[PDB]
């Protein structure tokens, strides 16, 4: 097994997946790992076996059939594997915990969101639709934006929502196009 951290890049408490050398810490791991289990297998390994089960499950979808689908268990899965693969750049440290706004020139936004904001809302299954969970995250990037105007501190969400962009179109196998 590796002895860093797969997400944060950091030593500590680690667990280890049994079927990758990866490892987590605990709230690194989206879901938290799991208590017992052994074997235990990481949300990496669990988003290959899918992909392993149903090979066609990677031919090119429209993203308007992705966003409407319900969150059954496996796009409940691919959305944490998403929302981690955010939380795998450094840069997320910006847009982890709960904003907030006084900048002389702006005001606030109507609907503040950040990270953990939507790793919970994920845990507590408050998202019916693919739809939902991808709103918001692109609500962070929105909202950073805006607030930012001209300030070079804007590219942050760009960059940050450029890795969201990239992941969601792998995980959800989105048809590539120019
Ligand atoms: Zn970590
Ligand atoms: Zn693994
Ligand atoms: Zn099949």
């Amino acid at each position: 097994n590796s002895n860093i951290c797969e997400v944060c890049n950091k030593w500590g408490r680690l667990f280890c997946c049994d079927t990758c050398p990866r490892s987590f810490h605990e709230h690194c791991h989206i879901p938290s790992v799991e208590a017992n289990k052994n074997p235990w297998s990481c949300i990496f390994c669990r988003i290959k076996t899918i992909q392993e089960r149903c090979p066609e499950s990677q031919s090119g979808h429209q993203e308007s059939e992705v966003l409407m689908r319900q969150m059954l268990p496996e796009e409940q899965l691919k959305c944490e594997f998403l929302l981690l693969k955010v939380y795998c750049d450094s840069k997320s440290c910006f847009f982890a915990s709960e904003p907030y706004y006084n900048r002389e020139g702006s005001q606030g936004p109507q609907k503040p969101m950040w990270l953990n904001k939507v790793k919970t809302s994920l845990n507590e299954q408050m998202y019916t639709r693919v739809e939902g969970f991808v709103q918001d995250m692109r609500l962070i990037f929105h909202n950073h934006k805006e607030f930012y105007r001209e300030d070079k501190f804007t590219r942050l969400g760009i960059q940050v929502q450029d890795i969201f962009e990239k992941n969601f179109r792998n995980i959800f196998a989105i048809q590539e196009t120019s």
